[PDB]
Formats: C-alpha cells, structure tokens, sequence
DNA sequence: TACGCC
C-alpha cells in the first residue's frame, strides 16, 4: 500500500511514473 | 517531471 514501483506512501503512478 | 515499463 503506497506507490506502484517504489514501495512507500509517497504518491501514485501519475506522480511516480518511475518504471 | 522521467517508462506509469521490464
Ligand atoms: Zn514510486
């Protein structure tokens, strides 16, 4: 629960995008 | 911000 690729409550994919 | 992708 958090990011998509990172693993932290920083943001979601539209704010990450980080592959 | 960058693949929402590996
Ligand atoms: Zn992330």
């Amino acid at each position: 629960k958090g990011c998509w690729k990172c693993g932290k409550e920083g943001h979601q994919m539209k704010d990450c995008t980080e592959r």
